[PDB]
């Protein structure tokens, strides 16, 4: 098994379909990678997890530096071995947390819930034994001015390097693992190429679409990918990070998006939202009461082969840890089995009728 | 496969161990039921309440005539498809929520979040589909009075009547499922005989021990069960409602105890203790912050073969709904296994030699 090896086997105008393999398995693309904050994907073994068609899923540095810590991960044998899930794991890198949720300089950042550096991230996502290392960046808040926007992308293309520098140094994370880099410039046109042109420089793995879904509405969301994607390195891996709704998936995937994460469908599944191909509902309402149907008519989850909407609905208004276990496992399946209709119509050439198809029931 | 038989295959002693045949399937007994108050055993699939071990799942008259309804469940096709549980369900009657959540004639009782009668309760256990009905009987409080439990139980033995009458009036009801009567009297060996006679003049297919589990401690707890079990018929499953610790289970199955209920293990597994064969431990002490090993070492569970302690120790530190799901799988999962060991012990004619090994060991 190879280190990391992305093939693309079918194109269709902008969108790609393929694999990524990598020592602990295959990654089929376009992905969607569950959240996994707290070594956890939010009320599912990762049994099950697996049996949604999830074929890598999504840590975060930040959050297992803090809780239970690196070092103590490490000292139990990594992240795989600690929460039990044997495939890729993706880490973020830490940079939009220290921004989002604590309380800075070219150096690094210094925060209270502690100090994370590009080579500090780097050293973590080793302890953790990430397979797809992030290339620690510096975040900047939305919306942000041109001259913010600026600011913190060009210190994330110097962090970027010093990212490459510190994985290259790790002789077992070099052989083992895959680096990722991180495009930024906000919807700036000249400072996205001038991010890409840095990471292009550099060599990743991979390049992530950054510093969106922030708040920016999906046409203006839209409207940055179209000259974006473009200007990444057309044989690697494009990841679109924290999006995001299935409708943006789809369009993110017209436009060159190979790799997707978002916490919606387990947070938005624990509030009572399960996604269907008639959009999404509200399982809480009233109407669902003695609603026996599933929570999707053409979904192969366990879930809906095997309980109703008005089971659902009891248990998400009784506040049942159940119903969370249940929406989420729906809603996590329904995600898998979006991108394998993404995957399947783009190798079938037929991609474009699909999206068409997808929108005007879903939006119905 | 009948509608109910009881077979005691072997004794040692007051215990026994046999089967109760039923038409959805074979209890085992001694027999420890899961309590699923609103329709789920909380924080499992019914799929993992199997996989433990339980033959049988208790549900509740009060929780379900307020949510969802005792007629919308009947709507929806009963509580087994309900909440996805094929197996055996024995429902309480709802006297005890009825006293002890709740805000009274000889007819029944009305309260606030509703009417409740003998008549009512057996209809409501019809409409969900139980397979072992509870008659409906009349609590007090602890510590009750001689004047209060007398008054209490003689009113209980009025109402049981009332509870078999209503019963066998419902033909489906008789044909299909078995009832049990509520011995009462509190600690009064005086009231318990009466309350025996007058239940085994009736005639039911089962007789539990009510109003104990309420706060007497297991000295008094075992002393009364040592006359009371002794009034009940012998050739009968006798059911110790509420009970309890795994050190009370074995005491009461040495005096005669065949059928336990108790909310223990899924609602402290929730809280943070697992139960071992040393005793319990709280999975949240600092102590187990780098514990590789399993909750049990000996647990054949899912949880013990898959995570460690300290894994489950950073759940439920970090309030993570699978630290729940893993903590009540294992405790459930522990339940059922001391269950077959008492069952093994007592067909292998060695179940006195098992209690003292296991109490020797659990509170060393
Ligand atoms: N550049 C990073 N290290 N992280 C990152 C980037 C874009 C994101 N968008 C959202 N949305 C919520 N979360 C994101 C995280
Ligand atoms: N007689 C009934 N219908 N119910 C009943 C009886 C004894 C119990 N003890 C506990 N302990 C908490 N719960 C109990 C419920
Ligand atoms: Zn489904
Ligand atoms: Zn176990």
């Amino acid at each position: 098994r190879p280190r990391f090896s992305f093939s693309i086997a079918a194109r269709e105008g902008k969108a790609r379909t393929g694999t990524i393999e990598m020592k602990r398995g295959v990654i089929r693309t376009p992905a969607f990678m569950p959240v996994g904050t707290a070594a956890t994907v939010k009320a599912l073994k990762p049994e099950t997890v697996r049996a949604t068609g999830a074929d890598i899923i999504l840590g975060n540095t930040y959050h297992l530096m803090l809780r239970p810590g690196a070092e103590r991960i490490a000292k139990l044998g990594g992240l795989h071995s600690f929460m039990g899930w044997d495939r890729p794991i993706l880490t973020d890198s830490g940079g939009y947390q220290v921004m989002s949720l604590s309380s800075q300089s070219e150096e690094g950042v210094t925060f209270k819930s502690h100090m994370l550096s590009p080579e500090r991230s780097i050293e973590i996502q080793h302890l953790l034994g990430s397979d797809i290392v992030m290339a620690f960046d510096e975040c900047t808040p939305y919306p942000a001015t041109p001259s913010r926007a600026a600011s913190s992308m060009e210190r994330s293309m110097r962090w970027a390097k010093r990212s490459r520098d510190a994985f290259d140094s790790r002789k077992e994370q070099a052989e083992n693992a895959a680096l990722f880099g991180i495009q930024q410039g906000s919807v700036f046109e000249n400072l996205r190429q001038q991010s890409a042109d840095a990471l292009a420089e550099i060599g990743f793995d991979g390049y992530a679409v950054g510093g969106l879904a922030v708040g920016e509405g999906q046409d203006e969301m839209f409207r940055v990918l179209d000259f974006s994607v473009p200007m990444l390195p057309d044989d690697k891996p494009h990841y679109l990070m924290g999006v995001g709704k299935p409708d943006d998936i789809v369009g993110a995937v017209e436009r060159g998006i190979d790799m997707f994460d978002c916490v919606l469908p387990t947070r938005s599944g624990r509030n009572g939202q399960a996604f269907t191909w008639d959009g999404p509902i509200n399982i809480r309402n009233a109407r669902f009461s003695e609603d026996l149907k599933p929570l999707d008519s053409e979904c192969h989850c366990a879930v809906c082969q095997k309980w109703s909407r008005a089971y659902i609905h009891h248990l998400i208004r009784a506040g049942e840890i159940l119903g969370a276990m249940l929406m989420t496992e729906h809603n996590i399946a329904f995600y898998q089995q979006l991108m394998q209709k993404i995957r399947d119509s783009i190798s079938e050439g037929r991609f474009s009728q699909f999206a068409q198809d997808f929108r005007a029931r879903y939006f119905a």
